């Protein structure tokens, strides 16, 4: 849309930068074809920053001082990568329904759908309705409850009649079998879409919760983007979970897949209420290191098209400075996770875009603050047999057999969390 090109144009005039590098194309035909060869990929990695000196300069040495320089760390990424949370954030007030049975069948398992209103003080177009839904097993005891993040679910069917239907069926089956797993381990799980939150284009950046707080007018470049909004939409609704007695309140976990696995991932790192992580097929601006060259690129995220994911703050790094220079990478935002425990997922059928062994690098460099907590990760830097998990740690990678789908992961994962927790 105009709008975003309108936006993303006076944001390179606010940080005075003329021209950004192209991202990368998917198809291979094109001179701008993303990177697949391991070879070409690691040119950048010796400047991977170090994860064990703080901000200040000093040597990380103990679970006490990763903590002592957690703020600063995550200060680093909301200035230049994710955007702050405005302290003009609202809280939001949320009123439920009547509990319904999820079916017929007389299971004790119920559904519950929760609704918050912002009215804004100044222009009745920023108003806001914003709504999660909760699924809850029976139970005598409070259960754990998973926040996911969820593609629109319009969308499958705005283009059911356009679909080979092999496929339509599915996804279809996918998302009614993840939902069964939850219950069945004895899980909740509490749902949002995320774009009902802050819509997935620039675009959108004056409306949805940013526009709210910003009354309309274009954001500053150091505030958050739709990534970090998404993950501040995830936090609420934790905040909400643990006021509610049916919820334990130590396992909360939460989920997202491509790019709501970048957001769910700065959920997890950010809010350490989270008690676990699903983070699938996340990628560049997620699990994968900004310094591989292997897939979308930092090009495509300083983009037009992307961009409103980010800060304004970090479009420079495809500018006037080059992914060399990013102040963090991505196994810091693991790190931030410490030490709680973290699967990061990946398929192997067309997963180049988001970089699997980039992924697990960053998981095998993240490590060594997990090891502060007395706690295992990841300790080989190289892809293991499709399907063979290194699930022993806190932090933990498994690419699965499948595509671009979360869906082989989900009994690795419920099972992983159990584990983790005990």
């Amino acid at each position: 849309g105009h709008m975003a090109d309108q936006d993303h144009a006076q944001l390179l005039h606010v940080l005075g930068i003329e021209n950004l590098r192209r991202g990368a194309d998917g198809n291979t035909d094109s001179p701008f074809a993303a990177n697949t060869d391991e070879a070409k990929a690691n040119t950048a990695l010796d400047s991977l920053p170090p994860l064990l000196t703080s901000v200040s300069g000093q040597a990380i040495a103990s679970a006490t001082d990763w903590e002592a320089n957690r703020p600063a760390l995550l200060n680093t990424f909301s200035q230049e990568i994710y955007g702050y949370v405005p302290g003009g954030a609202p809280e939001l007030h949320w009123k439920a329904g009547s509990t319904t049975p999820i079916d017929d069948s007389g299971t004790s398992a119920i559904r519950q759908h929760f609704t918050s209103t912002l009215v804004h003080p100044e222009n009745a177009a920023l108003n806001l309705s914003l709504n999660f839904t909760l699924v809850l097993p029976k139970s005598n005891k409070p259960v754990p409850v998973v926040v996911v993040m969820s593609f629109d679910p319009g969308i499958w069917e705005r283009f059911r009649d356009r679909m080979p239907a092999e496929r339509y069926a599915q996804i279809q089956a996918d998302n009614a079998r993840w939902r069964e797993q939850v219950v069945n381990a004895g899980w909740g799980y509490a749902e949002i879409i995320p774009t009902e939150f802050q819509a997935d284009s620039g675009d959108g950046l004056s409306q949805g919760i940013i526009g709210f707080v910003n009354n309309g007018k274009p954001r500053n470049p150091t505030d958050w983007g739709a990534l970090r909004a998404w993950a501040w939409s995830a936090s609420q609704v934790l905040t909400y979970l643990q006021t509610d007695s049916r919820v334990a309140a130590d396992r909360i976990s939460v989920h997202g897949h491509s790019r709501f696995g970048k957001a769910a991932l700065v959920a997890m790192a950010f809010d350490n209420r989270f008690a676990a992580g699903f983070i699938s097929s996340s990628g560049e601006g997620g699990a994968k290191l900004w310094r591989r060259n292997f897939g979308e690129q930092v090009g495509n995220l300083a983009g037009a098209g992307e961009y409103h994911w980010m800060a304004g703050n970090f479009v420079k790094y495809a500018g006037p400075k080059k992914v060399n220079d990013i102040p963090v990478d991505a196994h810091q935002l693991l790190a931030l996770c410490a030490p709680r425990p973290v699967l990061v997922s990946v398929g192997s059928q067309g997963e180049s875009w988001v970089d699997p062994k980039g992924m697990l690098l960053a998981a095998y460099h993240a490590t060594p603050a997990y090891a502060l907590f007395g706690e295992q990760g990841v300790t080989q830097n190289e892809l293991p047999a499709v399907g063979n998990g290194l699930l022993a740690g806190k932090l933990a990678f498994r690419q699965h057999e499948g595509g671009h789908t979360p869906a082989p992961n989900w009994e690795t994962f419920i099972t992983f969390a159990t584990r983790q927790w005990a």
